[PDB]
């Protein structure tokens, strides 16, 4: 049975509920962005409406087979209607085609669902900014203070240092990047670029990219291995037994591979910062974790909050212990506060 969190109040609007049959009542399914755990259910056989970005619509279409009809996709910063009720898509800064959404109830209540998102200051200045929002549901993954982690920049700077070091220092090593859903791009396509290749990666996520609507992407990717010294594989392969299987079937082309996992937070950020790390090394093969991360981090959620000034918040991550969620509720009273709202 559908949670309330799910749910908004004075529609028959559903967000990211999917996977519970038929929700009664529901004219329209939104779905905030193409990651399983929020798209989990649909198929090629919904015939309801579902709204969301234009590019998730291509996934949609194209990597799960639902009819263009029922896509609604809505362009970005944009007064929409929809069965009567205003809404607006805001870019959540988490992976491609990704969205938060501005419902405007008729009683006159604003609220604002935030789907999966990496809050930034850039977000004050938007379609925000011009009015009192008095519900959040806000996606809390890593909402305790702990959380700390570096600017996606940073992160890229690392990278791009890293990679392009030792291709010049060995010539004949290959660069990989380890994947399992979109987001996170930036990554693989940095690295790339640095080292004049295209990005290499199987058909399935040659097919997955071409969905995106990434500027100049038919001169950044292709399926043709041989010609790429930057590959990407699925996550589970990212390990010595896997790269060393993988370094085979390259033929005799490459003596060392220099691989990134992209990670979001893991203990060793508590003791150490992002310009002193190392990679496990069993042979030739070097793995590094590198803490790219597409949620906000506890600080950054925090500015956000108390800048929006919500009357009310609805978690929508970490609430099924009742732990997680009064260590939440604690966190949420102080914000509060200390802001004098
Ligand atoms: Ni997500």
């Amino acid at each position: 049975t559908c949670p309330f969190y799910k749910k908004i109040p004075g529609t028959g609007f559903t967000v990211d509920a999917f996977q519970y049959g038929v929700v009664e009542g529901c004219t329209a399914y939104f779905l905030t962005h193409f990651h399983s755990d929020h798209y989990a259910g649909l198929s090629k056989h919904f015939t309801f409406p579902v709204y969301c970005s234009e590019i998730t619509g291509n996934l949609l279409k194209n990597k799960l087979h639902v009819q263009e009809q029922y896509i609604h996709p809505l362009p970005l910063d944009t007064e929409c209607i929809v069965n009567g009720v205003k809404v607006v898509l805001l870019d959540a800064n988490h992976c491609p085609g990704a969205v938060m959404i501005l419902f405007y109830l008729p009683n006159g209540t604003v609220i604002l669902h935030t789907g999966d998102f990496r809050a930034d200051p850039s977000m004050e200045r938007s379609l925000l900014a011009d009015q009192k929002v008095h519900m959040l549901y806000l996606d809390t993954t890593y909402c305790s203070p702990e959380y700390t982690f570096p600017s996606q920049q940073e992160v890229i700077r690392f990278a791009i240092n890293t990679a392009f070091e030792a291709v010049t220092l060995n010539p004949h090593a290959l660069v990989v990047c380890g994947t399992y859903s979109i987001g996170k791009e930036k990554v693989f396509l940095a690295i790339a670029d640095v080292l004049g290749s295209k990005v290499g990666m199987s058909q399935e996520k040659y097919k997955t990219l071409q969905c995106l609507n990434i500027p100049e992407i038919n001169s950044l990717i292709t399926t043709d291995m041989c010609s790429s010294l930057v590959h990407l594989l699925p996550m589970m392969q990212i390990n010595f037994k896997g790269l060393q299987s993988h370094l085979k079937k390259c033929g005799g082309k490459y003596n060392q591979i220099l691989a990134f996992r992209p990670t979001g937070w893991t203990h060793s950020n508590k003791f150490t910062r992002i310009a002193d790390v190392i990679p496990q090394t069993k042979g030739n093969i070097s793995i590094y974790g590198i803490p790219y991360s597409e949620h906000s981090s506890y600080l950054e959620m925090k500015r956000f909050v108390q800048w929006l000034k919500p009357q009310k918040i609805i978690p929508t991550v970490n609430v099924g212990t009742w732990k997680s969620r009064s260590t939440m509720e604690k966190y949420f009273r102080e914000w509060k506060l200390e802001a004098g709202y």
